Order: C-alpha cells, then sequence, then structure tokens
C-alpha cells in the first residue's frame, strides 16, 4: 500500500530505472529496482544490512572496476538485471 505508493493520487515513474542484482561469494544474489540516476549506493549499504556483511568486510564491483557510494549505476552505463561482483575484503582483526 503506502509502502510501494504514497497517499497522492496521480504519480508515476516511467524514469529509467533499472535492475541491478548484486552476487556474493556465498552465491547469494539480490535484486533492486532503482532509477538510472539514483545512487547505487542505497542497494549497496541495503545489501549488507540485510545479508549481514559490512562495507570494511566487504567491496562492490562492476565493469571490473570497485563501486563506491560516490558512484551512479549511469556512470557505469549498466542495464537492467546485470550482476555486481561481491567480494570479501576483510582484513585486520
Amino acid at each position: 500500500m503506502a509502502d510501494e505508493k504514497p497517499k497522492e493520487g496521480v504519480k508515476t515513474e516511467n524514469n529509467d530505472h533499472i535492475n541491478l542484482k548484486v552476487a556474493g561469494q556465498d552465491g547469494s544474489v539480490v535484486q533492486f529496482k532503482i532509477k538510472r540516476h539514483t545512487p547505487l549506493s542505497k542497494l549497496m549499504k541495503a545489501y549488507c544490512e540485510r545479508q549481514g556483511l559490512s562495507m570494511r568486510q566487504i567491496r562492490f564491483r562492476f565493469d571490473g572496476q570497485p563501486i563506491n557510494e560516490t558512484d551512479t549505476p549511469a556512470q557505469l552505463e549498466m542495464e537492467d538485471e546485470d550482476t555486481i561482483d561481491v567480494f570479501q575484503q576483510q582484513t585486520g582483526g
């Protein structure tokens, strides 16, 4: 209900929104629906929060290059239903 649509009457998002999927070392993949101009950081942090991972423990990577919260999906010119590579950067103690 309100978790997907506001109390407003006429509203729509025909914007260019793409689906991004992220794959971890475990083989666990999560799918997200965000806008091309929307920071992927949202889905990235959402991934670790739901998966039980830390940003200091893992890292996202696309097009071979590492992803940051300062990166947007439109910069990498990625398409919907593409896959993100996550790896464990756990080093310390």
